[PDB]
């Protein structure tokens, strides 16, 4: 085990050897967060660590069409925004909506975006 010294917890917020860091802090480190092969890295040249994520490693809390019938931008809790997110690309738990961003990355809904999720729905997003 190298025990992971960043920890995600399943509301999206981060620690640090059990330190929370402030949400400047994760999108820093978000920017060169992967997941490879259901495991969570944080990837540089010189260094590549693990990082231990209870749920989603984001949490959704805004989105909106660039145009009627586009795919979808997205924001996050610590400030990140993602494009071209697909609705049809949807993965469903019992408890849970989650959408795919970039790097392996999976965004779960948060719960005061989801109704207006649902509402957005357009049967074109089938296509
Ligand atoms: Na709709």
């Amino acid at each position: 085990s190298e025990v992971p010294l960043f920890d995600i917890n399943a509301l999206g917020d981060w620690t640090y050897l059990g330190t929370s860091l402030p949400a400047k802090f994760a999108k820093l480190f978000a920017s060169i967060l992967h997941c490879i092969d259901d495991e969570y890295f944080l990837i540089t040249p010189v260094e590549k660590v693990r990082v231990q994520v209870e749920d989603a490693p984001l949490l959704i809390v805004d989105f909106e069409r660039a145009q009627p019938h586009s795919l979808l931008n997205v924001s996050t809790s610590i400030g990140t925004l993602h494009h071209n997110v697909d609705i049809k690309q949807m993965k469903l738990t019992d408890d849970s909506v989650y959408l795919p961003l970039e790097r392996g990355l999976w965004g779960k809904l948060g719960r005061a975006c989801y109704y207006n999720f649902v509402n957005e729905f357009n049967l074109s997003d089938l296509n």
